[PDB]
């Protein structure tokens, strides 16, 4: 059980941050839609 | 009070993730900006 | 000893914030052309 919770928490953050890097490649991939209407 | 403390200093670093994750989305909504500046 | 965990969860953490900003400079590839 409240360390390795933490140590969970911490991991199910960097759920978030690999989320972050999604919506990214996912604006990359909008930038590149752009480029295709040039 | 100890493990209360190290759990306060634990949350109080998950304040500083989600800083972090506020200035990536306020990076990501910049990049939409330059997407509005074309 | 503890402030050890939370400096090697911050390892993790801003290892991948390295990881979004090395994304943010593909996504300055686009934006380098436009």
């Amino acid at each position: 059980x409240t360390w390795e919770x933490w140590d969970x928490a911490i991991a199910e953050y960097a759920x978030r941050i690999e989320x972050l890097i999604x919506a990214a490649q996912e604006q990359q991939e909008k930038n590149e839609x752009a480029l295709x209407e040039l």
